[PDB]
């Protein structure tokens, strides 16, 4: 691929963003959902804030109390032999290193808008902030699918009940309608297809499985974009490849003449994240036609390789302008970057590989 | 309360059922779904067959290969230092004790029918046998909800992709229609409510969660009993109590003047299973009104205590006859038993506790 990485990269960094919580630091502004509205590019940024502990032997978990509608910080000692603090994103029990007891930060969604796609201005206030008992550890990684005049904004809802995926709909980014947890825990990386397809709506999703099964992309159909069923396995991990550890939905499916083009992320077990592509049948998106054998975007620039969680590119949306895709991606779980690519080149790579 | 355990218990044992796979033994006929059809009680038995190995140092896992439509057997040495065989239901990686690599048996569904509710006769052939790539490790624990003339038969579908819940509909138990995986993995113990409730159908379900969340009962709504949404947390585990390790739905919700009566199973962390009860609001079954503090049925008969996996009662369905519930339950993951209880007495226990 001939990727054009934007000269202004990284576009938006934690320095650009002031914390909304007293005594917290912004540790990322990343993984932003992408929409066009009223002549501007909107990035629905995930902003992660972490409390600063006065004592460096203590870390705090920033948990939202749904009954009181405020944070209630929970403290943990670094030397507590019950807990493992080696993954900077979470507090883990040593007996459950496959999961977490708490996250180290709390996320919410805040919009940034651009007229030229390159220079962004933040909206004054947050857009979505934890509002119920399914979001007590944060709202994360908001995706946006526009169908007609309606924007479907769906996001990870993290709490003690699990990691679910929930939906808000809106025609203007001001008047919001909550549509509930559209996928049960454990799920995330939900991408709603941008039109009805032979009588059904579809969404990619990504169950995380305790007993058996890998971290694989699934698809579901829907009559109404509120209820989903007919769940099917779609894209699996591949041992020895860039997506040996996990795969998940990235950008919204892109209609091409050759099929639905899926720009998904893949990671190894070492947690290096890249973007790959797949192509699904136009008329029945449950059928996979081609998949890349090498990535379309990987961490190579310094901003991609270095940050809060290094060696990550994580694209949550893109805007098509003919053959050109303006892709926006989180980098290193820290900042937002932008690049342009050609859809025809992605298709070509699919064909070749 | 007082429980009328049938004099004929256990009603159906592995001794009553011949294996359909050469070189296998029936290890359980259990956890049967319950329906009334054409003047008879139908039990949709889970029949688990285990491949027998003449070498005691070796065990075998039965896998249905969805391409050849044939059983393949995977062998293991019991002294393999990478696997754990201590749970007789499963073959586990020592690095993943919270899950499984294989099961020790393969299940399918076979109908038994009765005129009197006590004496049963097996149908000649199986009813549902693994038929797709979601069912390679078996079809388990069929629940049946009858709405008008249509029987909704929904069951665990176990494979290398995860443990999903799938649905077949029928008006006659002869012509079957497959409706897909109505719940994505990891889920099971799905109980469809027996009527439309203020404009929506409902089902109990039970996400199993890798990262965070306990093994808790959830609820979802649906427009058509094919797709489900608006997932909500319903009944959680209680540390220190009979349901400290997990809860899941048992029988189909029973309409009472006081609300939807839910006969659920609970287990401790030591895997002792009992039945409990809860009461949901009649008009909004997302609201829990009452729950038992002590069980309504425990494993105390010899056939409940001793067998393939001892100290289990697991009721998957009941027939209502006025105030009497004729409840049928798996015992020790081995056999089927029946008892009669009274709806009014369970409601009374709910009120008292
Ligand atoms: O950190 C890489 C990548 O990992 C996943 O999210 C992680 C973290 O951000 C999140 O807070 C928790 C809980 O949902 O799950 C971690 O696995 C991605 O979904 C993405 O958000 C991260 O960029
Ligand atoms: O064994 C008790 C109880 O446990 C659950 O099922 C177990 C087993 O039968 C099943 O084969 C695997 C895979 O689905 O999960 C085990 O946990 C219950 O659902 C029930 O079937 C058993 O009676």
């Amino acid at each position: 691929m001939n990727i054009y990485r934007y000269e202004e990269n990284p576009l938006i960094t934690p320095l650009d963003v002031k914390p909304i919580h007293e005594g917290f630091e912004v540790i990322g502004a990343f993984n932003g959902g992408v929409a066009e509205y009223n002549g501007e590019v909107l990035l629905l940024l995930r902003v992660a804030e972490k409390p600063v502990s006065e004592d460096p032997e203590i870390v705090l978990a920033p948990v939202y109390n749904a009954k009181n509608k405020e944070l209630e910080l929970q403290s943990f000692r670094l030397d507590d032999e019950n807990y493992d603090f080696e993954d900077p994103r979470m507090i883990r029990s040593k007996a459950k290193l496959e999961g977490f007891s708490y996250l180290t930060s709390l996320s919410y969604i805040r919009i940034a808008r651009s007229k030229d796609g390159h220079h962004f201005t933040l909206d004054e206030k947050p857009f979505l902030y934890p509002f119920n008992e399914y979001q007590t550890f944060g709202i994360e990684d908001a995706r946006v699918t526009q169908i007609g005049d309606t924007y479907h904004v769906n996001f990870s809802a993290v709490s003690e009940f699990g990691v679910a995926d929930a939906l808000v709909t809106t025609k203007d980014f001001e008047n919001l309608e909550y549509q509930g947890n559209i996928f049960a825990p454990e799920n995330k990386d939900v991408l709603i297809f941008p039109e009805k397809i032979n009588g059904k709506y579809y969404a990619l999703h990504r169950p995380s499985l305790k007993s058996i099964g890998n971290l694989d992309i699934w698809i579901a159909s829907s009559p109404d974009l509120r209820s989903f069923g007919d769940h099917r396995h779609l894209l699996g991990i591949r041992p020895g490849e860039y997506d040996s550890g996990r795969v998940g939905g990235g950008c919204v499916p892109i209609k091409t003449e050759e099929g639905w083009l899926i720009l998904y992320h893949g990671a190894t077990e070492e947690n290096r994240y890249v973007m790959g592509a797949a192509l699904l049948d136009l008329n029945d998106p449950t059928i996979v036609l081609k998949r890349t054998k090498t990535p379309i975007l990987e961490p190579v620039a310094d901003y991609e390789k270095n940050g809060f969680f290094g060696d990550v590119v994580f694209a949550c949306g893109a805007i098509q302008e003919g053959d050109t895709l303006h892709m926006y991606y989180g980098v290193a779980d820290t900042s937002m970057a932008g690049c342009d690519m050609k859809i025809s080149e992605i298709l070509h790579q699919l064909e070749v590989e």
